[PDB]
């Protein structure tokens, strides 16, 4: 080189990876991302830009807040179990089922999606699978 100064290779922050794509460098430009499942704090999009002393990204380091997911769909009579009871964040699978008097009965049961997990599809929010799980 010669002359340019660069804005500092952005380093991997909250699991978000930086796509260093042209360079660094002034008039460079790149793209950040909370890779799958992850909400993108900040601006994805950066260009090197220069005041004057040194370079530096008019934007900012961009961080990445775990998509929040709160209980999942219950289903009358169904029960819950699995890792899921209250701190809920995200990817968390629960176990559905069925009453069955106390101790196991022939009394309804679980038919379909006897599973589900955290996941997302606007945003925020948390939103599950679906409540296909029902009795019968």
């Amino acid at each position: 080189e010669a002359e340019a100064k660069s804005c500092k290779t952005p380093p991997d922050p909250v699991n978000g990876m930086v796509h260093v794509i042209t360079d660094i460098q002034v008039g460079s430009r790149i793209t950040y991302s909370c890779t799958t499942g992850h909400r993108l704090i900040g601006h994805s999009s950066a260009e090197c830009i220069l005041s004057g002393n040194t370079a530096h990204w008019s934007t900012k380091p961009p961080i990445c807040q775990r998509i929040p997911c709160g209980l999942p769909p219950t289903i009358a009579n169904g029960d819950f179990i699995s890792t899921n009871r209250e701190n809920f964040h995200y990817g968390s699978v629960v176990t559905y089922r069925c009453n069955l008097g106390s101790r196991g009965r022939k009394v309804f049961e679980l038919v379909g999606e006897p599973s589900i997990y955290c996941t997302s599809n606007d945003d925020q929010v948390g939103i599950w699978s679906g409540p296909a799980p029902q009795c019968i």
